[PDB]
């Protein structure tokens, strides 16, 4: 045309593909999506479908599902299931092969999508900017490589995601990150997860279920407690449940130096001086916005210090026809948020239905064993926003577990309210099914539920979630930031 | 004045709520009567009620156990190697573990009466001599020994319900869920008669614990199991029941049951079909247990079937006699019984009249896989509103590509009033739907409309996030008539 394409998307991931397909399918726009690869795995790891499909949500969940069988096969003994317990063994190679066929199945569906959505096209290569109206598809991330394509477009959407952060330390190249974790051929007998975030804890559980019999999994983390940013009672009890299933949680610990040993194992010396030896050292310390090879200065797009592309409520940049979504904008790095921003962008730009994504009261899960589901503010946050805050709590060991022998499995729910009017500002739980229970709780929190709304619903019995409906009396309060006990 | 403020007959889910709140909160003298102090034969229930003893608590423990059959099966896909021909379910170990759990709850209740001043337990069959005198006797027989007499200002009858029997010959050789909890061996061939949640729940428990060559038959008169639930989910669940090995026999009803020389029972079906089974469990319905209470000499009205007629506030036609829970036959679930017990104590001793909302009650079926349901079924909703829109999803979770249980479809169906978008009912089939529905009911009590579901951001990867993903109706009921175009 007077512009060959309507939109060029860089990144065929969660947001990118939502954006790309609705603009084409619903609005009949000519959309080009660029990505580095068509199927998961090395060298790029992510591919069509993004990080979540390929080296993220979907494979980690199957791998956590697989890991959960260590506890359910142990637990069947208390309900009468007799089996030769000595014969039980995990097979990591069997897991990675089924995960690999599941993930490649998805990859093949996306190809089909493009095949029958007129106006939608996959362009493979490294996307980079020439100016706000020309996108280059290059052979490599290097600015000097052969340009394969030069796409002239009206609108540019940048949806390139995140990448694993590294440690500055000597030996970093002898460490893997979650990307490689998915493709290991043998499960580590001893593994060090470093970081205290959800990817670290989730991977500590997987390695723990699949390790060989004298194995050990350590999780090292700089802070005082893992999962900073979560409810602190929940973070204390998940540390105890983790410990109870054998992960050695070593807080205030950080790698100093990693050295290759003769046999292959790595030798970590910790900043404390402490040193040990592991098959695998996996760094899960952070995820950084992946903006650096796009040549954003060619179009003049502004980025933050950490690389986040700065965007307004509507995801637009400081260049009027360039928008950005997902992890590269560094707001809430979760797939369903990337998708939502993906959809709000097409309503705004092509459907003149201007929406901004609401990044408040976004629920999320940690698929540790046992998992967590969390939504809204933590009481220390609430205590510096509200005047009168009430904290309701409840703790119990599912009766099941007095029969299965994992008596350490306390289900726990913490509700944080604004005590002036009873509106629920946060709901935090630890225990099985909590990922599933919290979905619909977020529906209540977006509606503006009060604690009355919760204790007046008749419970479904016998369930864990019926605790939600039984917390009538506050456990303690915060009169103006200070933990009070009567308000 | 009277010796007692309240005499509760039936120390179950409703009555223990009612007696402990009136004593502990209001400082009343409450006398609570039950037939025994510990679960088990001969009366099965005991202090704590049918749920604690021969109900929700044991059954859920037995379903959780039944479920390991599926998870040890399914673990192979994720790389767990096991000597799979060594796996044997042991019933006696299940029942024992169950019995140890229930007895400990029974002992909690010993403790509760020990420290609540004013609450006491009196053991025997309670029966009415007039509207201020309750008599505790040795047995249901009117001419049995009167162990003690209680003079009271109010009476609350919370006596529950009991298995419905089939009038056929051989009915004396069928068991019901009461005896199912106390069986010695797993039945290898079991017949579960009934299309309801108890029938389907026990068929799934027997299917997992039976001996290797066995079979569970689920027989029902109707056309499809689980009358009252969403039809599509009744349709889907039957397949998944069959896929795990249950011979589901619809349009079937025992006509006659006889004993065989080895004490297996022989059933002659109304179809002329014939079959032998170790156990024939009648789970055809629950009937209000009002018949031994001598309600007639206190002038109390019962319905045809035996429900004690009570108004919104659980008050009978006799001003100081109330009845709550199953015996009133409003919604026979435990949290409703409990709720009515607290409402009654507010109405009578706090004089804050409350009445129980029996309208948007969520309920779960702990079948394999389970169900979580709440609100209107589209057929009912379409009778009340003339623009209903039905939304629906089903997907097989990826886990189940890898586990091999590819028959396990998760399914959610939302029924709305299309005019305002108010959500009238949410119906789910699949694992965790009991848990997910609890919070869906909170939404539904607060008046959630469908845009509230889909404007929420999803928690990925979970089945629950499908709730937030339905923007388009599948069809509609225009003025009672189904239409897919309004
Ligand atoms: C181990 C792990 C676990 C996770 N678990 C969860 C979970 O359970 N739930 C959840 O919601 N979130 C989870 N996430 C995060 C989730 O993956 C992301 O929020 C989501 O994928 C971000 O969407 P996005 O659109 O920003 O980018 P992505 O899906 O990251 O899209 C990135 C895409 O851009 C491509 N790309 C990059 N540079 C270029 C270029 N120059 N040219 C062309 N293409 C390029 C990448 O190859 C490509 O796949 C997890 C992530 C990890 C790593
Ligand atoms: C097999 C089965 C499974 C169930 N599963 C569930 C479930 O998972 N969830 C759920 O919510 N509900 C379930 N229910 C139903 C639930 O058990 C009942 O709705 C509930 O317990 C009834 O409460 P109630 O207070 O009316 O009476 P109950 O709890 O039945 O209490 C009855 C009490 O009355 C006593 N009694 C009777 N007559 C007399 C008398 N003359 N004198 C003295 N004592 C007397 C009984 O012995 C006694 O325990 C289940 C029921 C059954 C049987």
């Amino acid at each position: 045309m007077s512009r060959a394409y309507d939109l060029v998307v860089i990144g065929a991931g969660s947001g990118g593909l939502e954006a790309g397909w609705n603009a084409a399918s619903l609005h009949k726009k000519r959309v080009a999506v660029i990505d580095l690869q068509k199927h998961h795995g090395p060298p790029h790891y992510a591919a069509l479908g993004g990080t979540c499909v390929n080296v993220g949500c979907v494979p980690k969940k199957l791998m956590v599902t697989g890991a959960n069988y260590m506890d359910t096969i142990r637990e069947s003994a208390g309900f009468g299931w007799e089996l030769d317990r000595e014969s039980v063994r995990p097979n990591w190679k069997a897991l990675i092969a089924a995960k690999n066929k599941a993930v490649s199945g998805i990859n093949d569906s996306y190809e089909g999508m493009f095949a029958d959505t007129e106006g939608l096209t996959f362009h493979q290569g490294f996307g980079a900017l020439q100016d706000n109206h020309t996108v280059l598809v290059r052979e490599s991330a290097d600015p000097n490589s052969a340009v394969l394509e030069t796409l002239d477009t009206e609108y540019i959407l940048l949806a390139t995601g995140s990448w694993p952060q590294h440690l500055g330390i000597e030996g970093d190249d002898l460490c893997i990150t979650s990307n490689e974790a998915f493709y290991l051929d043998e499960a580590p007998k001893r593994a060090l997860c470093v970081g205290g975030g959800y990817i670290s804890i989730e991977f500590a559980g997987i390695f723990n279920a699949y390790k060989a019999r004298g194995g050990q999994v350590d999780l090292a983390y700089r802070g005082d407690m893992i999962l900073r940013g979560f409810d602190s009672e929940l973070r204390k009890q998940l540390t105890e449940q983790l410990r109870a299933n054998g992960i050695n949680v070593r807080t205030h610990e950080n790698p100093a130096k990693v050295t290759k040993n003769a046999d292959g194992t790595r030798h970590v010396v910790f900043e404390s001086g402490a040193e040990a030896d592991y098959d695998v050292v996996m760094l899960a310390i952070g995820r950084v916005p992946r903006s650096q090879t796009l040549q954003l200065d060619k179009a003049g797009v502004e980025v933050a210090k950490n690389g986040a592309i700065k965007v307004d409520a509507y995801s637009k940049t400081n260049v009027d026809n360039i928008y950005a979504i997902g992890d590269v904008t560094d707001r809430v790095m979760l797939t369903p948020v990337a998708i939502n921003e993906g959809a709000a962008f097409v309503d705004t730009v092509f459907a003149n239905k201007p929406r901004a994504t609401d990044h408040t009261k976004v629920a999320c899960a940690v698929f540790s064993i046992p998992p967590m589901g969390v939504c809204g503010y933590v009481e220390e946050d609430a205590a510096k926003k509200y005047d009168q805050v009430a904290v309701y709590e409840s703790s119990f060991t599912p009766l099941m577990h007095n029969i299965s022998g994992s008596t350490y499995k306390k289900f726990m729910v913490r509700i944080v309210t604004n005590h002036a009017d009873g509106e629920v500002l946060g709901v935090h739980m630890l225990g099985d099914s909590s990922p599933e229970i919290i979905q619909s709780v977020a529906i209540c929190l977006k509606m503006g539920a009060k604690i009355s709304d919760f204790y007046n619903t008749i419970g479904v019995h016998p369930t864990s979630a019926e605790e939600l409906c039984s917390m009538r009396t506050p456990a303690y309060f915060y009169q103006k930031g200070k933990r009070v006990e009567k308000i």
